């Protein structure tokens, strides 16, 4: 088997999201642009030795690659490569814009064209089952969208920033109900427990894109975003011991991406003196989640359990 | 069996909802105040004597109270207790500022908790069945999370009222899809339809949140949403002989909570000069629909047909 | 077998829809006057004829009708009588406004009353079945308030017309989830599968119908909306090659409500000054497909292979 897993993105990915948030802190912060360019760097670093090693997968483990791209619940995390991908862009905006540019746009070509090839694939039925529906499915139709839209804003494409995030917005809006049946009705193998933090994902990134696009001002769009996904966060603190019931593991990067949105529209929120002591306790326990997150991969590194 | 189902609050819910749809009529109609008046206080007297009925039941009948909890169908009309509070706080407000605070806050704890420890469970699998998609589900999720929502607006947090708000409306939008595919395909046992009169509710409870919070101005999301509520209210109409196909029945009340707020978003719009025909059609059905459930209510309880 | 099929009312519904489409751009060329009013009256002719043959049907094959009525799928078709009614008044609206008003009011009263009388019906169940979710089910509960609110906001009555477009705009985003599970988990058979292309008509049909009421301003939620309708053309440009796998037929013309939608939607969108090469890329892709669909109604009436 491949050492590393498709899902392993998430580590970049939610590194990436979080220096972001910290980004975002500069002014109010004298020390909060060292923590992004720390967290950067270290997610720019991993992600570069994750795309080395698909890369190497590529070249040598194309049978597992076809696999999983062809299986209708397993390819969702190809859909980690072009959003980390867009993150690294927009960390690498603050250094250099034309590289930074090039990657956005390679990761948004990319995602689009694997939303277009495969989630378009599944209407034509078959292949997917009603037990893939999965939380992973968001990556590929939600979370990649709404990447995309942030970071195409962040160049100044604001109009094309927002077809993006509308895409996400309504493919969102319309999976969320289905998945949630599921979840009620089917429950989910103890293995996928750990991906249902994905859950926790569109809600808090749907609002952190929207304060991209719109120049972080805050609508009663963003409130209402906020809204549902506070309600999200309370639903998967109350399940957290059911979601570890067999132990932790590197899946539970999954709640990353979430939280470092959360983080990025708790700043969005506070520059605009709105809810500020809620976007306080929402950046506190975000960040504190993920360095949890990140001491639990460091042990699991320590003790040989990371990769398979 | 207990004498009071836990559905009877909405008798309470109902009248308070059409308390305050009056009360916003006080400077147009002299006894506009004298009717909220009133429909305010039999609301309150009725919610305090459930709310002693439901004491007794937990103190003698914790065994019943704890099979409707786990009950995944059944724990949804527990959620009518909290709302009713907020209603009734709401309602006294316009006499006792501190009370009025202490139990919209009471409320407001109560439903987000009881949406926190119950309707995430529900994810956990096994026990929600497919069969258990009914209409009474709205209320945990959906009417709660709306009534704190402008229960907070009312108190002056506005900020807090939207994202109660936003959460309501959401969860709306997830859960009526499956609802309305369930009661498409398998139908609804006599039993239950009664509480078809729920799928009413979201669509005007949510506008009449949204006018709450903003300080009733009809926002272009507020005539959306009548839009959505009279087409859900044509349905119904279309289909109540089928809803009382084996009699009316008390659970008729459930209409109650989607008549007034389209009785309070009625008065909104009236006040804007925003069609003014259709709120006061709105306004006039409504009445005329909760006075004929009160006669009827009336008339069980002569005939002895109320308690179970 | 009635020779013509309930569902060829796209030819003129999707003449008409592109002929207003073309109509919106009165200003900016000479011809486009022109194209829009032979587009109109070839629409308005091929309108009239269908209604002679339906009216047809009504008096001598009435049992195809009611079985067609009655049936679960097939029912969703009759809607496109009234949808065309109103985009044919529209066409008139440039030459007669009162026969213009008549057919729309005449249109939006027989739709509303047809989603009331039988969409509404279906929550009974039992007749309604899972493998019945396909994407003709658009017509009655969304393509038709969609035209509604738009033709009304057309005549002046914009506040009727944001109520009608928010309840199609609702209807979909709740049809839509349950509808795309179905196809993603069971295939849709070959012959339905041409209907695929009304899964494009939602996402332009409600832009095209929010910039219709608020005199064309590209609001965000138009942006929005632009962004999902192109996430569903792609989708359904990598699918066509699937939709068409046991040959072309006349029922790719459920491609041409969307299409002209879009073209109404890019026309409004260029003047407005927003992503003006997108939407010219869009008109014209919407033109050059809908006369690829009318070379091919022409080579099919050519060879009699048109009617039934």
């Amino acid at each position: 088997p491949f050492p590393l897993p498709t899902g392993y993105f998430g580590i970049p990915l939610g590194l990436a999201a979080l220096s972001l948030a910290w980004f975002h802190l500069e002014n109010l912060f004298p020390a909060a642009r060292m923590v992004s360019d720390v967290l950067g760097i270290v997610a720019s670093a991993v992600w570069i030795l994750f795309i080395l090693m698909y890369a190497y997968k590529l070249r040598y483990y194309f049978e597992e690659v076809r696999a999983e791209y062809h299986s209708p619940v397993r390819f969702s995390f190809i859909a980690l490569i072009p959003i980390t991908t867009m993150l690294v862009g927009d960390i690498l905006y603050r250094w250099n814009p034309l590289i930074a540019e090039v990657l956005i746009w390679i990761g948004t070509i990319g995602q689009l064209l694997f939303s277009t090839l495969r989630v378009s694939e599944l209407w034509q039925g078959g292949v997917f089952e009603q037990k893939s529906t999965h939380p992973s499915f968001y990556l590929p139709a939600v979370a990649a969208n709404f990447t995309s839209a942030s970071s195409l804003a962040l160049l100044g494409y604001h109009d094309l920033g927002y077809l993006f995030f509308g895409a996400g917005m309504i493919a969102w809006i319309i999976f969320e109900p289905v998945l949630l049946q599921h979840l009620r009705i089917s429950s989910l193998e103890p293995q996928f427990r750990a991906t249902m933090g994905i859950v926790l994902a569109p809600a808090f990134v749907c609002v952190s894109a929207y304060l991209s696009i719109n120049h972080g001002e805050v609508d009663t769009l963003a409130k209402i975003l906020w809204g549902y996904g506070f309600l999200q966060l309370f639903f998967l603190l109350r399940l957290f011991p059911w979601i570890v019931e067999k132990g932790l593991n590197i899946g539970l990067w999954a709640f990353s991406f979430g939280l470092a949105s959360m983080a990025n529209s708790a700043t969005a929120f506070y520059h605009g003196n709105v809810l500020q002591g809620v976007s306080i306790f929402a950046f506190v326990f975000s960040n504190v989640m993920i360095g949890l997150l990140v001491l639990m991969t460091i042990y699991k590194l320590t003790k040989g359990q990371f990769f398979l």
